[PDB]
Order: structure tokens, then C-alpha cells, then sequence
């Protein structure tokens, strides 16, 4: 399996710690592909096109993460978004509202059980 | 007349709210602005997504002010690219921040354009774009 991971970079780097934890756990389930700007865009689109599953941490607002998710939906890749409501933020209606059965899932989580949540997704929801 | 889809941060932050209202007002000169809302129960967000995607499908051109990072705006732009819609992104360097590489890196001739501009000059930039590519 090939996994494409999305997380804020230029939107802000604050959840770096958990992105690392998420990428580490994702390795158990497949090859994590994402572990000038035109070059970056083309590189990432190529990885997105070849991915079997897309996973995004969507707590920090980010144009690039949103864009990856939009491209991924249209490519028909199954998507898991992970959101932390304890931060006090409310998730974009365009992401929450993109939920679509097995094709697009948005899961709220508490930071301490992110690994448990990923296990559950790959075991029973994919 | 032509239809314009306008994108700008909401849950990403409303720092540029007044600017978005200026943009929507100026865009009305060139067509019907489908998304004036840019200028609730979570269980209603799928309704919003559906409504917005229907509008995005109808749109002749997609205009985004991308200075404020936003998942929704990014998603709108990704969906728009895949639908083949012409796109203008407007960004303010004086914000101090580096625009997402996925947005700047998406530039593609006249089809996807990213325009840096100075605070105060959004109306003249909109006019120049519409005059050149839509009128
Ligand atoms: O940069 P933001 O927050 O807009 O968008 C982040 C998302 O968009 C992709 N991305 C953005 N910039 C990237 C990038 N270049 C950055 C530019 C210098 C530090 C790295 N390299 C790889 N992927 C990138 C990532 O896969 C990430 O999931
Ligand atoms: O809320 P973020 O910043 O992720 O996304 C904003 C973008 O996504 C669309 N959008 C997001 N929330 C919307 C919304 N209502 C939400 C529910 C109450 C306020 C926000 N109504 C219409 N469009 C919305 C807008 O067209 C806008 O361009």
C-alpha cells in the first residue's frame, strides 16, 4: 500500500510533533510517499496520483492541505482527515462537509489516541 | 452574464473580511458572484459543501484571495483545477508569509494565475485581470 500524508507547513508548523507520530504509525500500513514551487507541486501531484490512501491532519488551517484534499477527492482516492477539537478551532465546513461514506472520512480525535485511531481506520474502515 | 466563484477564509480566520467585501463588490461589475457569503450545526456542513460544489461547477471563473491560510479555500481551488476552471489567486507579500507552494506551484499559463499585489490595490488588479481574460 502507498500512503500520502498531508499536514500544514506554510500554514504553520505547530502540530509538527503529531505529524511525526502520524507518519510513524502510517509506515506500519504502507509506504509513506510524503515522509521551486512548481517542482514541489508536480512532485506532490505525482505522489497523490499513485497513492492508495490519503491521510490529512486538518487541525491547522492550510491552503496546501486543502488543495491536496481537493485534488485527491477528484482523483477518487480514499481519504481520512484527522481533526483535534480540543484546540478550540472549528473545522472548515468544506472539509467536514466533504465527508462521503468510505471515500472521505473526517474523524475527531484526542491527541493521545491518534495511533489507536489510525489502527482502527486501517483495520475496519478502509 | 458570467458567474464568478469567490474564495476567502472563514474558519481559517476572518482577518480579511472587509477586503473580501470590497472584492465581491468589485466582482459584481463583471458578473454574478455565486459566493457572497465569503464577504451553525456541524451536521449542516455537508449541505454547505454540496451547495458550494454546485456553484463551483456553474462558475465561469474562480477568484481567490489566498493571503489568509484556509483549508476551505485550498479545497475549493483543488476542486476547481480538476474541473478545468480558470483561476486567479491574489496574494499580499506584505503579509510577511510565504504562500503555500501547492498554490504558487499550481500556476499554469493563463489558466491558473497567482498575482502578488499591494494592500489597497485589489480593485485595480481585479479590473486588469477581467479586462484581459474575461471581457
Ligand atoms: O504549505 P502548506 O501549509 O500550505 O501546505 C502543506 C501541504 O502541501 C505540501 N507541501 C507544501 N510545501 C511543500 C514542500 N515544500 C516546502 C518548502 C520549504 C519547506 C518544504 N515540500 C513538500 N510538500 C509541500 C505538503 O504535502 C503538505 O501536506
Ligand atoms: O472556512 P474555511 O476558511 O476553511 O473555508 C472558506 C471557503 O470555503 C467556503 N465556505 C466555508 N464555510 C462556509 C460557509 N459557512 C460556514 C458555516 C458558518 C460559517 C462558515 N458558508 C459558505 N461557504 C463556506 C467559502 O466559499 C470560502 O471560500
Amino acid at each position: 500500500r502507498s500512503v500520502y500524508f498531508c499536514g500544514s507547513i506554510r500554514g504553520g508548523r505547530e502540530d509538527q510533533a503529531l505529524y511525526a507520530r502520524i507518519v510513524s504509525r502510517l509506515r506500519r500500513y504502507g509506504k509513506v510517499l510524503t515522509e521551486g514551487d512548481q517542482f514541489i507541486h508536480e512532485q506532490n501531484l505525482n505522489w497523490l496520483q499513485q497513492a492508495d490512501v490519503v491521510v490529512a491532519e486538518v487541525t491547522q488551517p492550510s491552503l496546501g492541505v486543502g488543495y491536496e484534499l481537493g485534488r485527491a477527492v477528484a482523483l477518487g482516492k480514499p481519504i481520512l482527515c484527522l481533526f483535534r477539537p480540543q484546540s478550540g478551532r472549528v473545522l472548515s465546513a468544506m472539509i467536514r462537509g466533504a465527508a462521503d461514506g468510505s471515500r472521505f472520512q473526517v474523524w475527531d480525535y484526542a491527541e493521545g489516541e491518534v495511533e489507536t485511531m489510525l489502527d482502527r481506520y486501517f483495520e475496519a474502515y478502509l
